């Protein structure tokens, strides 16, 4: 198999750096009212154009997220603002590659946060691969009518109305061979209820791990590890980063972080080419 | 048994409120450089004068913690400054009750942080009850020569030189009857590697849960729960708070928080009296 892997730029988000790096600048007797900063980072998605069928990793934010008529609650829009030109929307990035939503055989949802699961509703011809614990947690947010936080009610509403086809990865489930040189990694609980990664083996480029929010940035990754400011499972988070470090060492793979502005700058994006 | 329980005031600490309440005031598009606060809170200890023998819960900070010749690293003194008059030192609070260090039969160390294990070295005639996972973690900090952070090298150094007598609570160990109406609760990992609480049943006052840093304040406790800015085991922390809530409900017990300024103000301290 001679796949082509594309990095698609789906715009920029800002938030409190304390979300990204917990207690990054603690108050002191000399700086008792210490200030945070509002840091900018990329949202992106990965397309694997594979002869056995097209695989998409993450789906970015819904085009209807922001604004007075937006799906995102006003508090969410103010703490986690997303900025994107029309060329950044996932449907346009895919159209520029001559890829219609119906051509996607698999969507791997790293997790179901607003900045990863925003366009799942497009992929009505795919199998949506998601962690069972992540799916359960998001569906409880929906059933409880939660309007704030990182699980977007109107996104989930659209997944159910559009009759998406789900394959849940079970809590103790091995790492799933999707296609030649493409493996779903079950990271389990950490950043969210259930995290999935991807291990891709390309003939030219060699190994790539897509970590998504298992590892926000190179600063998260250290060593030593700098965890995020809120976390579902701190122990699982720390175990997941060290497991990724060991897999990268043993397989000589690059690690692609979820939201690293400096790493993302260096990628070849879908407007310039691809990785074989 | 007709015990007397004393609350001893061991002075005041300040730190970034984000340590106390994770992401208490997140940056927004309108407040992108949001300021934290440097909040003040009590350090205290509990003496149970029991006919079966005196039980101490926690030991506050070492009198030699602060200052240019202090045991605390300079970064620790600046992020977690302790202020205490000599009357606040545990040795003096106990002397004012005519209690010598040698009169303590049991010391329950909730955990081994700087603000709880600072005077263990005084209690050479006691059995020191500690969670096995907390002891292991602190002893690794000692062995790796760590000088910064919440585990004070020079305090651990004095515990070993003074030949303290340890009883470790094992990870799966039940809740230990120390004396009539005094039970050690094994909370397990959460805030730190291994947390112990106390459930005291007094004839007049009824039930008291000493939670220590399993629950910092009433704001932590909610509901809903507001976790602290850094945590060893987030899942264990959240389970521990709900377990304490259920025990309080099923036994009609008061919950005494680790560091709640408003609750502490309402306690009768060792200069005014005691609880029977
Ligand atoms: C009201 C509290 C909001 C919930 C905090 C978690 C939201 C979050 O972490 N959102 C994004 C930030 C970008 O990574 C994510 O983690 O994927
Ligand atoms: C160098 C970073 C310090 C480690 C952060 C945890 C220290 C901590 O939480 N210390 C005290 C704060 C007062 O409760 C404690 O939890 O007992
Ligand atoms: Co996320
Ligand atoms: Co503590
Ligand atoms: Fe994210
Ligand atoms: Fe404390």
């Amino acid at each position: 198999a001679r796949p082509k892997l594309y990095v698609m730029d789906n715009g920029r988000m800002r938030m409190d750096k304390n979300w990204m790096i917990a207690m990054h600048n603690p108050a002191t007797i000399h700086n008792p009212n210490a200030q945070t900063e509002f840091v900018e980072f990329p949202i992106y998605t990965v397309l694997i154009d594979h002869p056995e069928g097209k695989i998409l990793f993450d789906t970015s934010c819904n085009p209807n997220s922001m604004g007075p008529q937006g799906r995102w609650a006003e508090s969410t829009q103010q703490m986690f603002p997303w900025t994107a030109t029309e060329e950044c929307y996932l449907h346009n990035r895919l159209e520029q590659l001559k890829v219609r939503p119906e051509d996607i055989r698999y969507v791997v949802a790293s997790h179901l946060h607003l900045d990863h699961a925003g366009c799942l509703e497009m992929f009505t011809n795919a199998t949506i691969i998601v962690h069972e614990d992540e799916f359960n947690g998001a569906l409880q947010c929906y059933a409880r009518n939660q309007k704030e936080g990182a699980y977007i009610w109107a996104d989930i509403d659209a997944w159910i109305k559009n009759n998406l086809q789900w394959r849940t990865v079970k809590r103790h489930e091995d790492n799933i061979l999707l296609a030649e040189g493409v493996k779903v990694l079950n990271f389990g609980s950490g950043h969210a209820w259930g995290m999935l990664g991807l291990h891709v083996e390309l003939p030219e480029t060699g190994g790539i791990i897509l970590a998504s929010d298992a590892i926000y940035t190179a600063e998260s990754y250290g060593p030593p590890i700098k965890p995020p400011g809120i976390i579902y499972d701190s122990l699982g988070y720390m175990n997941t980063v060290e497991r990724i470090r060991r897999i990268a060492q043993e397989t000589k793979s690059q690690v692609w972080f979820g939201h690293d502005a400096e790493q993302f700058k260096k990628f070849r994006k879908s407007t310039e080419g691809y990785y074989e």
